[PDB]
């Protein structure tokens, strides 16, 4: 399920994040609001962030 919106995802959307398929707009980090295409995924605590936004804030 996507943890974000409390919604169930499956094979079609699944972009695994956290071993768990997101909405592929979900699959993003809401630091900024971007979503990553399929990959660029880093899990920090549970909540998705992008590639690019984990190397700006750590
Ligand atoms: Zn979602
Ligand atoms: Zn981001």
């Amino acid at each position: 399920k996507c943890p974000r919106c409390g919604k169930s995802v499956y094979a079609a959307e699944k972009v695994m994040g956290g071993g768990k398929p997101w909405h592929k707009t979900c699959f993003r980090c809401a630091i900024c609001g971007k979503s990553l295409e399929s990959t660029n995924v880093t899990d920090k605590d549970g909540e998705l962030y992008c590639k690019v936004c984990y190397a700006k804030n750590f």
